């Protein structure tokens, strides 16, 4: 294919304008007031829309510059915001003007390194100052408030998501299924989690948000990498000879047994998925060791005594309850096996925390000891029918992420002003030269960007309700719904810090690349 | 085809615009402070780059004679500088700059023949200043502080590199490989080199850094050709039997055996690659020899007792616990062997050096002393996951192979300097007439470029800086980093006298058939 | 396909354009100071080459006149002069020049035939007086010092082709091939050579040269034709049992029998290569059978002992250690058979040779004497390594080439001054008539032209030059190396004179029917 060549601001430009129209297509979902988008599907209706996720990822231009930039911002503000859809839309409308603000000053002779200095200086005093902002939430009361704020005021969830936490841990583990029956209610199961997901997108089954689940399924160990190699086989015939799933953790899948194991999965029906195995080293070996025995199953290792996969028996491979995987993560739920030679691995890993000293072990050491010794708590939702329980399960789901995430970094007054009351932290930063001033000054103003668009969307005078809330007490910010200024503590109006922090991060990362980039080089059409 | 054929003036006008492009795409990467490219892909999401290489092969014009002037550096800069990707930005932008002043010159009048003349004079006096200039790099000291700093600071990656060059020797085979653990390390094992590799780009596996990696690997050796010659199947059958990787070291490979051996491993999967043979004449008989000891095979061939590739046994193999082809280099580590019959060929050898007067035995011959009693240093890379120990991979490679290259010819004020102060080298530079004298200050111009266009990436004016160290004292130079003029021996600021050596001869070499070429032609597109 | 039928000046006039941008093409690339052409290929990178014949090849205009113009040089001067790539520049560029100087003088009137008459008689003139001044090479030192100086004072490679020459003599048969070692190196060895080639460029192997090699092959011999008869099967079956390449000469191969050998050549990779008989007649018979003998195979004749292809038995074919078959030549190195049954041909032959008076037949019976009496000269080129002895090879089978032509012909001064000093010849020839008169002056004009084309290339101005050789004694010329004039027998700076004298006839040849062709008839596109 040939190229085409573009230098300096003639490449800039027509990026920035590919960004343009994306931003100002996701901008206006943003907030309470959000407001609709309709896309054109190709096989039925058309799809209705307030998801800023969803309106981002629809998008495609056609000139060859422009997509670039769309796909800057596409390709970081969806990817690293996969938790939930609120640091999409703020990275890309922040992104937006960051990039903007720095291109106008660079093309009117600022200095673009200078200025891109000035920026991060900006960006790490405001996120210091959020950090200082920030309120914990640890205790089960402050758990249970944002459980149930999340929630939307649905105290039921917030109160089966308190309980949870409380009965596992702040850092535990609890997910989420379809209890059959009209009740919700929380049950601690036997299970372990682990951070590897698969390795294709080729064994999602029950597509609904990218899954992949199966029940009463083989596990196959190994140490040992099977790129490129089969000799896999004698698992796949168990299980078709006895008709259950099968799971394979391995070092890594590639060439032929990745071949076998897809293929299987698209022409047969074999229901296969492979994962990778969950560490590194020795550990890794640890690792597998622990799973063997919770699964009831063997570990094809090379040292000591050799197992080779081109002989499993019906006693090798581990029988698991249900087994899901999803993108980067895993878990085994109600495994089978000999449950003294689980608690006899027990013992051995506390004896080892008890004599080493190194942090290093002891943190893997104790990662190890939970995944034997902890449950896995699980929330039941229930209803009337289908139709209903499959809806709450989802109110349910975001309530327990939005508190998990709020337990993990504390939060911040909402709305958009969490940043919104940073930019005095701006005030005794010090440029060293004018273009530094300058940088620091282009985030001093998109700080105040969020609140506007959210007044804009809820369909008042933006420059009036950012420029009350700058004027008033720190308590005071402006409330979309309401139609007025509240004390947001009271009303229960927050957000995140883990997810402020990041999108602002997120805009300014990508858009310091989209203002000193010089070459861009495209392919010409045909 | 039928062909458009252009003259004299009318074609290089076109084929420099081809090179400007080029030029001044990779120009912008130069340097600490090099700007980034964007380059479109089909298939994902942009690629975003730093490298000059990538680069320059990605752009590829649509016209018939500027994609001359682009593949006339590009065939040369890419590959004649496979070794490290500092020097191929610079010949790229001292080739555009030669040519194009050749060019003008020509243009009004000179003569090109006179105009070549006068500008190889004055790269050989630029050269034998340079060699007059760069200092040695021998002493255990002098290493460690050269791997110290092109390891970026990283004194931990220097220091095992100065322990692998100390144990091995200046000249010894070191190679970095992935530890598994959380420590770097050392270890000494046995093992050949020779410098033959893959015969065709059809074997290549683990693709990243175009490499081809077996273990437990046969080893079929043969003195004779195998071109249009079959009956190497008895040697594949024992790699199918027993499932061995197998490589095939012979004088040449084509014809039905090179057909067999590239349709398996493409259609088949079938893990074998081809190399040729190590040496010419009895020097390459006594090579296999060698090596056929050292792996436990045989070698094919027909005098004295005759031994054919139509009936291959299992004994006739040799045994290679790791093999290591790449582009022009193979490697055999860990193979198996008689230790009595290893031991027995070094005293053999080590007496025919004792009897042996001829300086062509002698060096020959304590190359194949060596193959058989040096060992191999492998540095292992450790840490805490793979992720990471990846990354302090390169470090280390990238240190490796600028220690050694300042070893092999000595270092030179770096960042543009070691040709800007060899400008009054011409001074002395007496031409014949007026064209040889003109061809002498192009030359005397373009040593000026590499600092300014290091300066200008920086954002400062470029002839400010280079005049400034111009003026100065021979041991200052301008810190992009610093922004600043500093004692660049004491700061550290250094690069491989062969590299600046290297690139200041590729650009002669491509400007020079730029500007005299006559004719060209090309094909008429359909 | 319609054609469109052009007349008189209207077709020659176009066939004069594609005449020229040929011949300026490789002009360019003429004489010591010759400059290069850059050829774009279609699968990687330009070409750069200063090879006349390459050069010439590769233009292919796309107009269906011009395209005329060019194929008529093409088709002779490439075909006519595949010894050395010296012939094809000179007739090109004479050619060109000499059907220009004739269309203009005929479009304004003159008489089509009685300028080519003019023509005719003073290129006959002049090459009387080049024959006139060739002087002989015959005596071992003026062998060896043109050897030495077409082996560009290498003394090594002009010695090893001295002794070459003394061993075989003036007339006898030398080959160059790889040593695989260091020295050079001369040995004869039992071998036959007979000027047949190859029945179908479909045999190339080795394509580089387009040569045709075999080794230990069985030789199948037949005075009659295979032309559409098959039964050659048995000797193919013998060849595939055996595993041997097979050469089959016959007095014509075409047909079932051609497309058999052909095919599986192509489709199953049977090594077999087919020849014409090397005699006619009686004489055809007897050299068949000389061969017969020498080569331990048997004659499958129908006169006297019927011998029929049917039934071929292993003795029935010879055997022949190397075979080698070229465009227009073959040779039978180390073949196998009788010694006694060999020396008693030879002392028949003998005995003939004093009975027989006939011109015809002493020559044609001398001929099969030496075939069987006499050896072969085989040069081993040695060297480091294979990238360098392949280098030299070339180097020693130039230097070959040219001492042949110099001793078959004689040596005339070079540069192109043996033209330019045989203008003097014209001053004595008479025409009939005004247009022949100006035929003869278009040659004495077109005299000039190799000499003003070296000088204008060298970089000076071709009018002095030439005039001032003109106005000088007659050993002086200008060597475009030097710059200077200088004594060109002293210097060495010869051309064979076939080679010269060759270069104006085919010059004359395309010039004379370029200029009357009346009517050009070519294809209409579609």
């Amino acid at each position: 294919a040939a190229k085409d060549v573009k230098f300096g601001a003639d490449a800039r430009a027509l990026m920035l304008q590919g960004v343009d129209l994306l931003a100002d297509a996701v901008a206006v979902t943003m907030g309470p007031k959000g407001r609709t988008v309709i896309i054109e599907q190709s096989w039925g209706s058309p799809k209705v829309t307030k998801d800023g996720v969803t309106v981002a990822k629809s998008i495609d231009l056609k000139d060859k510059y422009k997509n670039i930039g769309a796909k800057l911002i596409q390709d970081v503000a969806n990817n690293t915001n996969e938790e939930a859809g609120d640091g999409t839309t703020t990275a890309t409308v922040l992104a937006r003007s960051i990039a903007k603000e720095g291109f106008e000053k660079i093309s009117k002779g600022a200095n673009p390194v200078e200025i891109r200095r000035g920026v991060m200086l900006a960006v790490d005093a405001v996120i210091a100052e959020l950090k200082k902002q920030s309120k914990p939430v640890t205790t089960p009361e402050e758990i249970a408030q944002v459980a149930t704020i999340s929630a939307n005021g649905d105290k039921e969830i917030g109160n089966i998501i308190s309980d949870a936490m409380k009965k596992v841990g702040r850092k535990g583990v609890i997910t989420v299924k379809d209890g059959k029956t009209l009740n919700d209610e929380l049950e601690i199961i036997e299970g372990m989690k682990f951070d590897r997901g698969y390795i294709s997108p080729y064994f999602i089954n029950t597509s609904k948000g990218q899954k992949c689940e199966f029940q009463d399924a083989y596990v196959l160990l190994s140490e040992k990498k099977i790129s490129s190699i089969q000799s896999i086989v004698p698992a796949l015939e168990i299980a078709n000879a006895h008709r259950k799933p099968l799971v394979i953790i391995a070092e890594d899948v590639d060439g032929e047994a990745l071949s076998t194991l897809v293929l299987n999965r698209l022409k047969v029906g074999l229901q296969v998925v492979a994962v990778k195995a969950p560490g590194f080293g020795d550990n890794r070996k640890n690792q597998l060791k622990d799973m063997a025995i919770a699964t009831g199953g063997a570990v094809f290792g090379e040292e000591g005594l050799t197992l080779n996969l081109e002989d499993v028996q019906p006693h090798d491979l581990g029988k698991v309850g249900e087994v899901i995987v999803t993108k980067d993560d895993a878990m085994l739920l109600k495994g089978k096996g000999d449950k003294a030679q689980i608690e006899k691995r027990i013992q051995e890993i506390i004896e080892q925390l008890d004599v080493t000293t190194s942090e290093y072990e002891k943190e893997k050491l104790n990662e190890r000891l939970a995944k034997l010794s902890d449950g896995v708590a699980v929330l039941k939702v229930g209803g009337t029918s289908d139709v209903e329980v499959n809806e709450k399960k989802d109110r349910v789901t975001d309530a327990l992420n939005a508190t998990r995430a709020a337990v993990e970094e504390g939060i911040v007054l909402g709305g958009g002003c969490a940043l919104l009351r940073c930019i005095p932290a701006l005030d005794s930063l010090t440029p060293a030269n004018e273009d530094q001033k300058i940088g620091i000054e282009i985030i001093k103003r998109t700080l105040k960007i969020p609140a506007m668009t959210i007044a804009k969307n809820a369909g008042v005078e933006g420059s009036l309700i950012v420029e009350k809330i700058m004027q008033s007490s720190s308590e005071v910010g402006y409330d979309a719904m309401a139609g007025d200024f509240v004390n947001m503590v009271e009303k229960g109006i927050i957000d995140p810090t883990k997810v402020v922090r990041t999108a602002l991060l997120d805009a300014a990362g990508v858009a310091s690349l989209l203002t000193t980039a010089e070459v861009v080089v495209t392919e010409i059409p045909k």
